[PDB]
């Protein structure tokens, strides 16, 4: 009936994956057509169980991951590679399962200094080395925009577009790692990232059921908003 | 070949569709198994033309979109709602031509009070008027979060619960009448909503090329994070 589909919800079979090939396919599936981050990744978890084991991995429309390019649409919210990994887990698994799977995903890209992935000569952007650095953010907005500050690059750059497709590479590599750790821990799969600081002890007051101050939905790290700093001060005034 | 679908990409037919009647479903699709925001939002759209029209819209693993639930795995990040919607474009058409209708409806949401759909009687989560607002962010955390600030209702309450399901109809709607406005206009479609004040006005140094401050992503408003309000000051020191 209506809301139902073609092999049940959460499915599919499971495929244990090649994190390097994972990372190599994602990131060639990101110049591809210039479909982008979310198109790589995805593809590379899905698009590889396709070719190599059919349907019905090989019957997905693809390239509807381009929707999120530049955090959709150059919006700069989620960013795409994120989104296109965690989003091949709920083919495979639902909500109360999936949760510390993309938890273990997004605080590791938190806190890791990316890039990672060097494609070497196979660049399609700029061939070379890339300065690394934290986001603290899942959002596009804030771990682009920060870098190309902090390294005086232009968000125009090869060299942005360059990381970026680098970047979709180490969270297809990331992910397929979770992936591969699902399938053998099976219901007992816990993430290895624990919650961020921020997000406990703020939590304690805003997202803790019964509390006066409990409003907040969301778990990314609190600091690069909520701290006051220099960036989000008011830029509406007295900004040269 | 690696990288190409069935159907070639944005090989979809599109078919116009009752905007009231996506709204209502895409509230149904909201409960459905508490599938989320963004399992109804896409599924009222391609869920019905699969209803309606067979493949290969009745061949998608709908599912996924419980990937979006709580803007993403309760992470925070882009509405639910607003990427299920949004992603439906990209299974007819391409990122060029795909832009101006997210930038429309992504603009709509951030200006437009909501929520406006209301299940009266038929309220599965709790019956009632419930108070409107505009969150001037496509933001689950910063549109759920402020939202239950300014009324004082807890963001776990069946409440809350209740506005992110009439959300998910009225941005379901919204989308609908895009998708019917670009199948009517093709290669003319236009948005309704132009580019927000503050991101054309920050924007004429951050985000054009050959500027020195041309380091930021996204064209979310700026005003709710660059204004120096209360909210973004630091809340780790001497709070509350
Ligand atoms: C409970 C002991 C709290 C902790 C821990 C933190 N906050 Fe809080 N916050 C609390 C209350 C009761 C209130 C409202 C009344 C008031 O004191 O003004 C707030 C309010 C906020 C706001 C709103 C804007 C403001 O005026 O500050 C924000 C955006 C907010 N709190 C953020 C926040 C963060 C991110 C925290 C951790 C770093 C944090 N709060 C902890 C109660 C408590
Ligand atoms: C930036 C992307 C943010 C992150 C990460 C977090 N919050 Fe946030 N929060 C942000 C903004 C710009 C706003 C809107 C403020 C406004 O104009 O109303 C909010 C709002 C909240 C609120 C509600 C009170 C309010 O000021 O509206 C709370 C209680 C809050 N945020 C808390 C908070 C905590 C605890 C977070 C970590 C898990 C968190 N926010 C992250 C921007 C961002
Ligand atoms: C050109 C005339 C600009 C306009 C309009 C705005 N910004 Fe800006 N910004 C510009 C420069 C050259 C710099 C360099 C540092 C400095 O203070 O001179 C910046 C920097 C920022 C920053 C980060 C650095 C910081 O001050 O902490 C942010 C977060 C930023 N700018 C945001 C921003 C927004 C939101 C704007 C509109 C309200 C805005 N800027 C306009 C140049 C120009
Ligand atoms: C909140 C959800 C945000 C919105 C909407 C916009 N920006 Fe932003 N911006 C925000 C943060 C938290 C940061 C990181 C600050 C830090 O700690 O480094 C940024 C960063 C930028 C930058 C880079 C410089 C920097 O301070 O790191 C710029 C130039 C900037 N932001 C500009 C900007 C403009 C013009 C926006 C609207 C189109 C905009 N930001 C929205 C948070 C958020």
């Amino acid at each position: 009936g209506r809301f139902d589909q073609v092999g049940g919800a959460f499915g599919w079979k499971p495929h244990k994956l090649d994190p390097k090939e994972c990372a190599q396919v994602a990131y060639d599936g990101y110049w591809y057509k210039g479909f982008g981050c979310g198109f790589g990744a995805f593809y590379s978890i899905v698009g590889l169980m396709g070719e190599k084991y059919g349907a019905p991995y090989n019957q997905f429309p693809f390239a509807m991951l381009e929707a999120n390019k530049g955090g959709i649409s150059d919006w700069g919210t989620i960013c795409g590679a994120l989104y296109g990994a965690a989003a091949t887990f709920s083919l495979f698994w639902g909500r109360k399962e999936v949760h510390p799977m993309v938890n273990e995903l997004f605080r590791w890209y938190e806190v890791t200094k990316l890039p990672i992935f060097n494609p070497g000569d196979a660049a399609q952007g700029v061939k070379g080395d890339l300065p690394m650095s934290a986001s603290d953010s899942v959002l596009c907005h804030i771990s682009v925009s920060k870098w190309c500050y902090e390294n005086k690059i232009e968000a125009t750059s090869k060299q942005r577009s360059e990381r970026c497709g680098r970047l979709t590479a180490d969270a297809a590599f990331k992910a397929a790692e979770i992936i591969n750790t699902k399938i053998d821990q099976g219901k007992d799969f816990k993430s290895t990232f624990p919650m961020q600081a921020s997000v406990s002890s703020c939590g304690e007051c805003h997202m803790t059921k019964g509390n006066d101050a409990n409003w907040a939905k969301g778990i990314m790290d609190c600091t690069p908003c909520h701290s006051g700093t220099a960036a989000t001060q008011n830029k509406f005034v007295n900004h040269p």
